[PDB]
């Protein structure tokens, strides 16, 4: 049973969609026990987007830089988040489209039971469109996995 | 070029991730020129989710009840939103899973140029999991289409 | 190398798209060695479409009624054709859509080399849309396989 | 309700499949109000196919060169057409296959109701096969969208 | 780094494909620390296949019957295993096909490092074909996930 | 009806999951009427995997080098096998992952009836993971097609 005050997806997105400067949200989340990561990436290569999120997450300590288990968890969460962004074909450049994304990676236990352990949410928000500036619309994606 | 203050996708999600009995968000969006629709639907059948959204959108005036054009725009936007929710296979019950969703449909021009016309954003947020309460996690979906 | 005058795909589609009350196009195709099957099926169930095509193909003798080999070839060609019709998710009713289709199944050798043997083409044309009539547009699909 | 004499999909495919050295089928379509674009592209890169179609459609005036709305409509119709050609994975060269395509893009209102406005159809026909010539079969795809 | 003597996928499959009677393999695996589950399921409903594997796994203690975390791990492994079986469309009956499967669920650490924790492999083997006995060919699928 | 002692899929996997320097499995299979091919390939490009299999199959005599028919059968069998390996998106490098595979291709009649002709099974087994050694898990894929 998800804890209303700990809905990892909702929190990662509210953080991702907030454009305030005086921004205590990251601090607030961390104070509540969440591991947080924020970044940006623009590319016509999906592998670069995956690479950016992975690197940023490991450098911020959201997931372990050693071992495979957590990288595996993150990879599949990223893949799922990319589904909402690509909608059908997980291809960007090869389908003549590119993305300008902001991404948030949030790690923690979103349930009332401590036995559920840590879960990770990968949220993406930005634009997807032609290689030409302006010709685009928004894109969104949230992937959640146990970790 | 997307108008910074009229990012329909971002606005539709934020509207959905809001939990203030007295937000006045809907009215505020309507006063800014947006046609807004909110609803909820729980089911193991994707077709019931699609139908709820279409019914709510037509009843609220978000899209014309007559003609195919707007219904077509909404259907595809709904399909794109379902991609983020289903991530790979647009199936619920047949894959032994179910959803509990809140949905928002916004309709207006998110671009700086009036020539871009109206666009529609279907946003979904809730849970997806086994038919058993508690065994589930969050799910998001955002589809954007022109009208 | 495809024989210019034996393009099984093109031929099956021309037959499918041309309303010839007279001048049996089927007779001409058969006179040239092609085995031909034509039919129509309307449904919100893809399995009924697949079934209609199989039954009609076997009844007309386009594929053997006994054995698996030929049914296997036909099934896959049918699946490939359905991809053009469904465009992403091979689902109809579960996604609140229905099809009204006319289908053609052609069998013969479309290559200059006789050693290539028989191939089969399954072609579909009609409409796909909401259950309510009027809300729909055209749909097409062609699947080709060796047999 | 689709106008029997204005089936944009069927018309785009007939144009595509019929080799008319004389009697300009294009002139007749244009005389009836349709905006038409024809072209050919051979490649192992789907983005070049998409690009060829967009450039040709804009050059011929089938869709506006400025703005995003119409390019958006065309892009999605192109994607839908590619589904019939690729049947599962919208990949060409990365899966060791290449296409030789002829394409047609038609724009007009295919419905009895003038209120429906313009719709667009992207149709593709040609071959798909191994890089080595001779090893290939036909491929088709039709995408329809409102614009 | 995978441990050659502990390759969870390979082991689950060798167990699944072994048709011996005097069968000490399950005992051998369990003696080595693996949690093992074996079953059979024939159906035209993918949800029944997923249901069978889940139930069998929980009744055999391969995964916890309480909580969501492990059910989540198993569900996604099952989904991945089903990809090899369905190859493109995770649909059975709706696409007029059915399966007769044997399944093995193996849980344990396949790496040299103990820090990798438990992983789960879901292996499927049997036939997939028409609803008629005989008209079918073999099908295989292996899904691996951390747990 | 599949011949219990000639289950091509099962035989191809078992052949691949074997690690005896002196198994004599290949010769034993060839003496039972099967055409056999074994190979290995590591890459971040699916097209290189497809090419290795095709090259190995033609060089070993598993399929004819001339004509398209057998190449077509093999290509689709290879594609079906890749589904189990890629599970959803038939992409490797573009999704920042790579494979280290062993493959086996068997060709013969697995049915009790000689009228079913020859069929081909492409089996894949190895690892899929990040471009970094150690960060990966097992992957399987089996594709079956008629010739
Ligand atoms: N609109 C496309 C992106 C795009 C490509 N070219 C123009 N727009 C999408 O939904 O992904
Ligand atoms: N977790 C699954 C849903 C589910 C089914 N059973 C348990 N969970 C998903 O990502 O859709
Ligand atoms: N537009 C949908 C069909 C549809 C469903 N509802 C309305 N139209 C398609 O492209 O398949
Ligand atoms: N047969 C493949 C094309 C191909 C690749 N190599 C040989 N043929 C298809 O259906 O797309
Ligand atoms: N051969 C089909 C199954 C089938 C359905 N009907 C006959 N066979 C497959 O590859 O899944
Ligand atoms: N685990 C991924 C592969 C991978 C990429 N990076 C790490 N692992 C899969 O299931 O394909
Ligand atoms: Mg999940
Ligand atoms: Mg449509
Ligand atoms: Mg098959
Ligand atoms: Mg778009
Ligand atoms: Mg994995
Ligand atoms: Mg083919």
């Amino acid at each position: 049973t998800l804890h209303k005050e700990r809905r990892i997806g909702r929190l990662s997105v509210l953080l991702l969609l907030n454009e305030a400067e005086e921004s205590t949200q990251v601090e607030e989340l961390e104070r509540d026990g969440w591991k947080v990561c924020l970044g940006k990436v623009g590319s016509m290569d999906a592998h670069k987007v995956i690479a950016a999120i992975e690197t940023a997450s490991k450098k911020s300590g959201v997931i372990q830089s050693e071992g495979y288990r957590e990288s595996h968890a993150l990879y599949h969460a990223t893949m799922e988040a990319l589904h909402g962004v690509t909608r059908g074909e997980m291809l960007l450049g090869s389908l003549l489209r590119t993305v300008g994304l902001r991404f948030a990676v949030l790690r923690g236990n979103p349930y009332e039971s401590e036995a559920e352990g840590d879960w990770i949410a990968v949220s993406l928000y930005g634009t997807i469109g032609a290689p030409i500036k302006g010709l685009e619309h928004e894109t969104f994606g949230v992937g959640i996995n146990h970790i």
